[PDB]
């Protein structure tokens, strides 16, 4: 028997037993909501909103088909932008710009509304990653520098396995230069400090020449830990972000330092998105329970994992808040943890963890809203040892929405969930991903549809490129994947998001955010390049790891984002006509070598990701590209690569035999790259029977058939196929 799920009858619903029991025995106790109340309300929401959800998806399909037909009816003609835009308007794709308004969201935590800094995104299915992300609010700058390529190993500065002082002295010097910039002394350089102490309410820095100095701006000093005359830490603030100079002259690093400094502790990942979507693989009730159970551990504060470090073992847990003494004897407490959002899945998928009264699968987005909000009640009512929101809000990221009617449906869904759970109206806040064309070109109206719930807008630029390719699939051959960043549309898309965010009053109430740095080991490059995100007026942007959060925090000390937003609020707004410029290749006269490099690079990226998704249920993998650069891959990069190959195939840039040959060749490369993993099974040489290879092949050769180019229908089907065959 194929795909087996044991269910029980719950009113008119059929609920997977594993999920029923998880909700009743783990999520519900401590919320003050009875299981009967919850399940009866859930069934009402499902029965009312599932038909609306289905009609929204039918509308996507209808519009894509009309666009397909529009280009087909104009095969071989030069693109007529004016006729295209009248068509998009007449069919209801491009809607009138929304009337002016200001967002009304209230009760937003400071990390979102009033601060600028990094935002970490991690798969919530991995409890170790989730724990580290919760704790990444504070990060060791010395560890981030010593451990990454920010500091070159040249000149005998190798990391090695111990503490290489040659390297460590470079780390220390980099950090002193940061201190000179972010907390300048009135005289001299932190490089010459011999002592940090507190006297008469001010930081006093003794220098090697025997004099003492204060800070140039003495108000940057806030508080300390330990004795004022010999503090263990001094707490500073700059651009709204905190950092500690940590002092211990008996520590291995401290005893090499004239002032005993052992580290600089940076306030780093202000917020974290615990992901249930593009970075996880969860295809059935068993997988979804694991997801929900980790979110539950975060919301109750008891998420914990045993880890082997040193020779022994200890239990990793969520860190407490941090306590400091002010010079007047009062106590100052800082949040010890990143403020958590949860990313629900979007409107597309259904799953068979719940069947409705007609035996149909229930939309997964509706389920996530019910279950993740139920679980968040543990935070809202204080049934937790680790508070998340201090304002009575839950922060849900809603991805992959197309246009303002779909934003209104999320607003409606969240209100219905609140009613089921007895939550005050607008408790459930929404982070709106701007990552689909129909949202971009209607963005102001999309925000307006959730104007009292909005807590962010963010340019998921990789999904957005995937939608760009699928939407104009029939128009012609698109440019190479690496050429997209220079096309007209994408710069206008990024600027539009900031312009609309500022014009709709998000400042002071929500984040205007930007995308993920996807090269986890190229931290020197990240430090060079990602300053562009705060310079663009985004008060947050995505990083892949706690280390990258610590390093990206340095950018917010170089750029005052809110002041930058004031400047950018004056510029001419981005043009929808630029956004409507389809990234078609001027001609298809690429060198045969150029074509081979594009096909091979996409084929490797697809296969390196898909094999781990299908065989191991891993939704986020680092995959070397054909230059051996390690790329962080999730479903959004798979969407781009599969859709580009489908597009080149559809327009005869490449042949099917060609794409198949490249996939087989790059599969062998992928197998080699994974050969040292004992849990890895190769794809070659039996490609016909290999589920993962067939999944990759389907996404490419049938890329034109996937709804808006989404990869989940194939991945979910094939992962379940693999799980069933192997007893997983
Ligand atoms: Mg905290
Ligand atoms: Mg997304």
């Amino acid at each position: 028997a194929r795909f087996m799920t044991e269910r029980v009858q719950v009113g008119g619903l059929q609920v997977a037993k594993v999920l029923f029991d998880f909700v009743n025995n783990e999520a519900i106790p401590g919320t003050g909501v009875s299981a009967d109340t919850f399940w009866t309300g859930a069934e009402a929401v499902i029965n009312d909103l599932a038909p609306k959800n289905k009609a929204l998806l039918a509308k996507r399909d209808e519009l894509q088909a009309k666009i397909d037909g529009w280009h087909q009816a104009r095969a071989g003609q030069a693109h007529d932008a004016v006729a295209y835009k009248a068509f998009l308007e007449e069919i209801g794709y491009l809607l009138p710009e929304a009337e002016d308004f200001q967002a009304g969201t209230q009760n937003v935590d400071d990390e979102i509304a009033r601060m600028a800094g990094p935002q970490l995104v991690v798969p919530v299915m991995n409890a170790r990653f989730a724990l580290n992300a919760s704790n990444a609010r504070w990060g060791s700058l010395y560890d981030a520098l010593y451990g990454t390529d920010v500091i070159s190993e040249e000149g005998g500065a190798e990391k090695g396995k111990g503490y290489n002082k040659v390297r460590g002295d470079k780390v220390i010097a980099f950090a002193r230069a940061f201190l000179d910039e972010a907390a300048p002394l009135e005289s001299g350089s932190h490089v010459d400090a011999t002592s940090y102490s507190v006297k008469n309410g001010a930081l006093v820095v003794a220098l090697k020449n025997g004099s003492e100095t204060g800070l140039k701006n003495a108000g940057q000093f806030l508080a300390f830990q330990g004795d004022a005359a010999k503090p263990q830490a001094v707490l500073l603030k700059h651009n709204g972000l905190h950092f500690e100079i940590q002092i211990d002259p008996s520590s291995p690093v401290g005893q090499t330092d004239a002032a005993g400094v052992k580290d600089v502790l940076m306030e780093a990942a202000l917020t974290t998105i615990m992901d249930c979507e593009d970075s996880v693989a969860a295809v059935d009730a068993d997988d979804k329970v694991v997801i929900y159970r980790n979110w539950l551990g975060l919301m109750k504060g008891d998420l914990a994992e045993e880890v082997s470090k040193g020779g022994s073992t200890f239990t990793r847990t969520m860190n407490p808040d941090r306590v400091y003494t002010r010079a007047d004897g009062s106590e100052l407490t800082l949040h010890g943890r990143s403020l958590l959002f949860v990313r629900n899945v979007g409107h597309l998928m259904t799953n068979d963890a719940i069947l409705d009264k007609d035996g149909n699968e229930v939309p997964e987005g509706i389920q996530d809203g019910l279950f993740t909000s139920l679980i968040a009640i543990h935070d809202l009512n204080g049934n937790t040892s680790r508070k998340n929101s201090r304002t009575g809000s839950v922060y849900i990221v809603k991805p992959k929405m197309h246009g303002p009617e779909e934003a209104a449906f999320t607003n409606e869904l969240f209100g219905r969930v609140e009613d089921v759970l007895g939550l005050p109206r607008n408790t459930l806040k929404v982070g709106i991903m701007d990552e689909e064309r129909r949202t971009t070109v209607n963005l102001k109206a999309c925000i307006k549809a959730a104007k009292d719930r909005v807590v962010f807008i963010n340019t998921g630029f990789l999904d957005r490129t995937g939608d760009e390719i699928h939407t104009s699939m029939e128009a012609g051959a698109v440019v190479r994947k690496g050429a997209m960043k220079s096309e007209k549309w994408i710069g206008a898309y990024e600027n539009n998001n900031v312009d609309v965010g500022l014009a709709t009053g998000l400042q002071g109430k929500a984040q205007i955010g930007k995308g993920m740095w996807a090269m986890p080991d190229l931290m020197a490059a990240m430090l060079e390049q990602k300053i562009g995100h705060p310079l663009a007026g985004a008060n947050t942007a995505w990083v892949p790891s706690p280390t990258a959060a610590t390093l990206h925090a340095l950018h917010y000390h170089k750029v005052d984002v809110f002041a930058r937003q004031a400047e950018l609020a004056k510029r001419t707004p981005a043009s929808v006509d630029d956004i409507l410029t389809i990234p078609l290749a001027p001609n298809t006269n690429w060198t045969a070598e150029e074509i081979k490099n594009e096909v091979d690079n996409n084929a490797q990226g697809i296969l390196g990701y898909v094999v781990r998704w299908i065989d191991q249920g891993v939704g986020c993998s680092k995959v070397p590209d054909i230059n051996d650069v390690g790329l962080m891959e999730d479903r959004a990069t798979l969407r781009i690569s599969s859709q580009l190959l489908a597009n080149w195939l559809r327009h005869g840039v490449i042949s099917q035999e060609q794409v198949v040959e490249s996939l087989k060749r790059m599969a062998v490369v992928v197998d080699r790259q994974n050969a040292s993993d004992p849990s890895y099974r190769p794809m070659a040489p039996n490609f016909d029977d290999n589920v993962a290879f067939q999944a990759a092949l389907e996404l490419v050769v049938e890329g034109t058939r996937q709804p808006n180019g989404y990869t989940e229908p194939v991945l979910h089907r094939r992962r379940r196929e693999f799980k069933a065959k192997n007893g997983l």
